[PDB]
């Protein structure tokens, strides 16, 4: 049961299944993977495609002839399997040159290098068929208050994203950008730390229509926020261009557990919302198989990501379709929430004595919301315990 | 030393010094205060003014003749002392009718009542001279996933704020709105949970120029966020209309400690930023004297709010003016952060071999940022330990 | 399905279903309940019994004749229903006299009053048949560093618990004590903030055998801790005398959601551990029906507590009994974890070349733990998705 | 001013100043340091000594002749400078063999290897003059619930520590053990996650007198706990054998900032407590110079650790010595906190009508604690703002 197929649009970063297991306190526990092997093994599990940072596909420092050969071998693996590349991104965080940032480094020469490195990889992403170009500014931020003037850094961030938008327009590319928030780690505090901050920033760009968000489950949860609520605001804004799916157990280091692990009920409400809203983009997993695992465990963890999405999709659809749930939603006035407050207009509201002078506040206050019965029907559906 | 005067623009809510000490587990520890007594005692400490919820000034349910008398006595106290009223707000959270929200209650009749209650108090706020009208939607949100469709709630929130903007325009009022974020408490999750989310929402209103933020120190810190960074983004956007100052010790219930308490270094960097940016609005305290205190302790805690702001203002100004600090800022390339990345333009950047083909990445990576020396100069200034 | 009966040992505090809905920002949303009505309604849902604070059963300040009548009516309700009283406790936190603590108040006269108030209620608890007497020191702690010398406070805490142990021994009572940790709320920091701190403190009492812990799900989770791990340590120590079951969504104010809500996977692992260990005490719920609810919603939320325990008990038992899970546990070396490291003794270990000189560290490191496959079998069992 | 000397007992791990800057998302930013150079540079800053993991001093895998030469060169550097080695520890976390733990690995052969590796380094630690042997079980724990039976793991942990105590007794060594808690990172949850849990565990060892704690500032703060409160409980128990000093900004990844950074007021209250209690052990720093820094910045950050301790020591001593503070402490009844509750005994307390029957609860409740005035005197002392 719950078998994934390419039509489900599940995708994985090369760096996910390829993670060698180096952590803040430990050496690698697995050998490096050839990208060709990852494309083949993910296709065998029912994935739709893969994503990459520049430096995952082409080792940093490669000659032009070595670059050509790495791309040629990867394209053959895509052609052998039917796998797609819907998204790509730039590594602006591993190399020591990026220790104070890429686009917002205090050193101007590093900012210019970061833009040239990104532009080179936008060309490659378009050649491989990507629709979305992600930016995770993991080095943009500070450990101390004097190190980074945040207004100046936001000016540099806007300048960078405006130049990238000029570039893609000049080349006639159809690709769009997606900014990925994170609140902290590896910097003490990261700029644009949540979905809200990234959405607000985009409204100051010269061409806002070219930019949206790539929210990650565990990143919003590292600020103790409700991930489904933040996704709802992104959808409300028309800005959910891509998503990163994984798990996280509360406020700690970025765990990148397989999807479904961590906050299981939040995963349920997330899938319910994506499916109800008709989100059509990739279901992308940004996860780390724990370093306890061998290669067999890597593929088991990847398979589990897709399995858990499909279980949750079934249970959320059954919840929404149940006539007893539909009655409970009316008892809780979810239908009234979706009606305008005052389609009669401001003057009519001011002249309505039933809205103030003759409003029975005590009778309204006495009416229970019936939310606990609704939520226990949701629990029963998630757990397969309906009686 | 560090004596406040009205020119410092320190203001306090009636509900701050007037808090009777009821908490989630305990009864009141202090008698109610007459607003007239609070105006008098705050003026004697060097405050500039006071703010109010409707129901702090006029007991809920008052007749028109009782309302007139409560306002008359308050206006006499303002006239007796020279105290101002720069901000007012609505209580859309105490009465049981608001148990599922005001503007985003699932019950439509409660949404309409919430708007009429707000409009009545906007008229009073203008009569008393307020420049800013705050909205804290403390009941807007949920404990469970099915109870609140967040896209529908955001539609109702926008409708409410658009009607309020229509109202103030129709009356020719000069007053502006400020939305106050909070991530949780009293709801399990609150809508518009951070500065970023509120800034993004405002860009979808019909008249965005009429709306800004009222960020509170402790509320951003309840999400583990950097409060100075969020203030910098609000300033970058042109949206810092008002601020709430207090203290908070990390991720827990909303403590509302006196300003300076909680995260002392964050308080330093906050004052540094407000003063460097030339923020001109009220320095408003939203705090609770702990319920351990008697009335003498209430006034001691209020005095401490203002004293700590003035100490931090002195130390931040000395830091920025120190020639050794100015040299350290250049050593750390803060001057280069404020210069454009590519004022030469996109084509020049693409044709610059020094930005990619001939960029010496290893020499750039070897250059230390000197941030620890800069931060220890900042510590020495805060603590009065310069040698 | 999943119907509770008295034999399941589910119990509820009077103050749970009786919570009127006053929160840090809002007035009551429900009328007070007569304890007689709560005993009757809980019995009808399949509960085993009820628990009380002194002041829940007898209003504070009652005459001796009023006290007798309140106890008489309650005893009749217990006799009418077959309901038991396995635990009682003291309210040392609501009345303003306890604003700086009961047993660790800085005022000595308040410490002595707190002990007399507790002793009176121990006599009543024994008369009603309680086996456990809980202490939650919610007011013991501080908002500021100078207010409370913690070594002195721990001396006063030990003196109090030693006097209570002397009292119960002198009367020949069989009752035992259980200390309930909480990290914060209503104090900025509470003394004995976790299970570990309470276990360590007990080892310094004169009669340690008389004292154990009453851990609460949401309280350990307010420190971001793993509740099942802390329960395992309490069991290891022989000190799990009682437990409080509820839900919590991470690091925030104390939510007291119904059991099963909050961290669902942690609830699964908790039930697995209680059942595997043969815990025999009450399954007690310390929860708040949200203030959105009317009386029908109160009883629905109470019913849901018991239903979720029974669903999780079924799924955990099926996991442990599955032969495929038993094979996965051996593949992950859980059997080897339970074997002694060196039953051969220290000298044999020192003389064993296979433990150092001839140990093949690279072959051992290459062996995968197979934990992801084991955890996805656990997920499949929880969700009723086994194929 | 604030110049450290060896008599201040400041010590540093080799791995602190020697950290090359590899983080969860980035490569090294600094070359490796020779231990001889670190001993020399730290002595020049006024340090007292250094500490080491086995593998910091002797590269993993070294021949016996290479081991002898590494120790010989290090001993010469100690003799050249007068530097001491008061503490050492084992690296049971970097090598991939320890991916599921050392003492609590599910694989028995790894548990035995972990003990042999520790014993070899205890012999070396004694040869170099160490008084304390630290254990940080950073790999002991789990990412998932089925992977680790915590009762079985605690049995293996006790067996390991009991064997180490047998070993040191058999050799007639005077060295004692100190367990270092951490709540998470690199495991999803770590066993013995706080000071309380470690203190409780020690009471179950065969020879409890041989074991205490090594608490770290940032580790307790990763659980949102009050570090000074936890130190007070360790001191109350007689178990503060050693301490790790650093900074942390709330609930996130382990930052290991220089001491004084992070929560500055908590650092003040910590130093106040260590000095008031007469703690006599090393003032050890476990910190990371941020990877933004070059070698000059490494030594600046190390110097800042010691400077901040000495500033805070001065301010705390001035607070406690101020007659106005001494009067405020009496006004707040800190003197009464230190007096027994009932030195008259249980029967006298029961017969005292002033403790219950004739206790005026309303007069006691009306008495303010005066804690805000006391705390603003503490703020004024910290900031050098006394008027
Ligand atoms: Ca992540
Ligand atoms: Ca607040
Ligand atoms: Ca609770
Ligand atoms: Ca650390
Ligand atoms: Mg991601
Ligand atoms: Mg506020
Ligand atoms: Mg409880
Ligand atoms: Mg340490």
């Amino acid at each position: 049961n719950y078998q994934p197929t390419p039509e489900d649009r599940f995708t994985f970063g090369l760096w996910t299944v390829g993670w060698q297991g180096r952590d803040p306190f430990g050496d690698a526990t697995r050998r490096a993977l050839d990208p060709v092997e990852s494309v083949r093994r993910l296709a065998e599990l029912g994935a739709h495609g893969v994503t990459f940072h520049d430096d995952d596909l082409i080792p940093f420092g490669s000659s032009d002839s070595e670059r050509e050969e790495h791309v040629k071998r990867f394209r053959q693996a895509l052609d052998d399997t039917g796998m797609k590349v819907p998204m790509a991104t730039t590594n602006l965080f591993t190399h020591p040159v990026f220790k104070d940032g890429g686009f917002t480094a205090n050193d101007r020469d590093v900012r210019r290098y970061a833009l040239r490195k990104t532009i080179r990889n936008i060309d490659l992403a378009v050649e491989l068929g990507a629709e979305t170009y992600v930016a995770w500014g993991g080095r943009e931020g500070a450990e101390s208050g004097g190190a980074k003037d945040v207004r100046d850094a936001l000016d540099r961030m806007k300048e960078a994203f405006d130049l990238l938008g000029e570039y893609v327009t000049s080349q006639g590319y159809d690709i769009r950008f997606a900014i990925e928030p994170k609140p902290n780690e590896p910097r003490g505090d990261i700029l644009l730390p949540t979905v809200g901050h990234a959405l607000a920033f985009i409204e100051r760009l010269e061409r806002p229509e070219l930019y949206g968000v790539n929210p990650e489950v565990g990143h919003e949860q590292m600020a103790g926020l409700n991930f489904p609520h933040g996704i709802a605001q992104a959808l409300w804004a028309g800005k959910l261009f891509h998503i990163d799916l994984n798990g996280q157990n509360g406020i700690k280091y970025d765990q990148d557990l397989r999807f479904g692990a961590g906050d299981l009920r939040a995963a349920f409400w997330l899938v319910d919302l994506l499916e109800s809203a008709g989100y059509s983009g990739p279901r992308h997993f940004d996860f780390k198989p724990p370093r306890t695992e061998d290669f067999d465990g890597v593929w088991a963890s990847a398979a589990g990501c897709m399995r858990n999405y499909l279980i949750l999709k079934e249970r959320a659809a059954a919840f929404r379709a149940d006539p007893e749930v539909q009655e409970a939603l009316r008892a809780s006035r979810l239908d009234e929430l979706a009606r305008p407050t005052a389609a009669d207009g401001l003057q009519a509201l001011l002249d309505d004595r039933s809205a103030f002078e003759e409003f029975d506040v005590d009778a309204a206050a006495a009416r229970g919301m019936a939310f606990e019965r609704l939520d226990q029907l949701a629990m029963d559906h998630l757990l397969g315990a309906r009686g």
